[PDB]
């Protein structure tokens, strides 16, 4: 069985004995010391300690395939002149055949972000989004993609004028240090000061006015747990907790021409259950039936407006914000940096496995 073009073969009939290929194995960077981390590919204890996680390891695999050939059928119709509603449908589409959609044991781990210009982050459209894709356009495309709760969390930039090329290359070479800096016992704050030092280094010029790069300073990497997008670990994307064994992290950077500070702004579309928050009883109808489409549908994953449409939901914006004002639900309204900026963005998802660090996300293209 071979992916055909456009793909629609689900990722797990491509591998029938449940083994999906490896991302990018790194060895562990060298320590504050000086002495080598490299004794973890060969230790008999971190091997034996690999292979007894190897189904978990295996189930992001399976996630991360789906998310690379998810992203190459994006890249290769994306265009000016589509809705950004056109883009979100045809991509999540893709990812629900691609991941072999199955309740909350396979699926779409959180909306699909197609976050514009100063925009850096959390805009998906809602229902009646007229917003079309123009050829001046910075998309940051991030979806992403699930196997029994191991999340993948991926992102790129999307554009079609060259003179964000710079700003580009940028954000990949801060995202990348990122990358090569984590490791075991890596400060958090050592990450973080790594891609800003990346990132201030570059100089772009767009529309003959200069900027030097600025990392976003309040939108950062983090660790990932089960069926939860941000597990409490923050990987600061500018200047005392460390990163442990068996940890996985979405090392993410963001830059920016505008003030590198980002703001609640525009309509929400973004939403997702306090993964904190036992069982509430509710009585009010409306608000009782929207909390049960809920915890069926996504539980603590990430959800959107456009996600509650297509199951045939109407009236619940009330129920919505009942449920946010009872602090049930949180809502991720977009961030956005000041009016006339531009914003790029890179992320990965990497596991720091005992053996090796596995950038999982990697693909040829990014
Ligand atoms: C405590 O939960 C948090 C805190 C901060 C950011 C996020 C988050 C991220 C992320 N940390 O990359 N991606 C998301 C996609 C959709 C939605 Cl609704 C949320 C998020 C979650
Ligand atoms: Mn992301
Ligand atoms: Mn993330």
């Amino acid at each position: 069985k071979v992916q055909t073009d456009p793909p629609s073969v689900p990722i797990c009939d491509l591998y029938p004995n449940g083994v999906f290929p490896k991302g990018q194995e790194c060895e562990y960077p060298p320590t504050q010391d000086g002495r080598t981390a490299a004794w973890r590919t060969t230790s008999e204890e971190k091997k034996a300690l690999d292979q007894a996680s190897e189904e978990i390891w295996n189930d992001f695999r399976e996630a991360a395939e789906a998310h690379r050939q998810v992203r190459k059928y994006v890249m290769s119709w994306i265009k000016p002149g589509m809705t950004m509603i056109e883009i979100c449908e045809k991509l999540e589409d893709c990812s629900r055949k691609l991941i072999k959609e199955n309740g909350l044991n396979a699926g779409l781990a959180f909306p699909t972000g197609c976050s514009l210009n100063n925009c850096a982050a959390h805009y998906t459209p809602n229902a009646g989004d007229t917003t079309v894709l123009q050829y001046d356009d910075i998309c940051k495309i991030d979806f992403g993609t699930h196997i029994s709760g191991r999340i993948i969390d991926c992102a790129f930039t999307v554009t079609f004028n060259p003179k964000y090329d710079t700003l580009l290359k940028a954000v990949k070479d801060a995202t990348n240090t990122g990358i090569k800096c984590a490791g075991i016992d890596v400060r958090l704050c050592d990450v973080g000061e790594a891609i800003q030092e990346v990132m201030e280094s570059y100089e772009v010029e767009i529309d003959g006015k200069t900027y030097q790069v600025k990392p976003i300073r309040n939108l950062n990497g983090h660790s990932i747990g089960q069926y939860r997008i941000h597990a409490g670990k923050t990987v600061p994307i500018v200047k005392a907790t460390r990163m442990e064994e068996g940890e996985v992290y979405a090392i993410e950077t963001f830059g920016s021409t505008g003030k590198g500070v980002v703001h609640d702004d525009m309509e929400c579309s973004h939403y997702m259950k306090n993964f904190d928050v036992g069982h509430v009883p509710i009585r009010l109808p409306r608000t009782k039936h929207l909390l049960n489409v809920i915890n069926e549908n996504f539980g603590t994953l990430a959800f959107c407006r456009r996600w509650l449409d297509r199951l045939g939901e109407s009236k619940y914006l009330m129920a919505l914000k009942n449920l946010c004002d009872l602090g049930i639900v949180d809502p991720y309204p977009p961030l956005c940096d000041i009016k006339g900026s531009y914003t790029a963005q890179f992320e990965h998802t990497i596991l720091l496995r005992p053996t090796c660090k596995e950038v999982v996300s990697r693909g040829d293209d990014y």
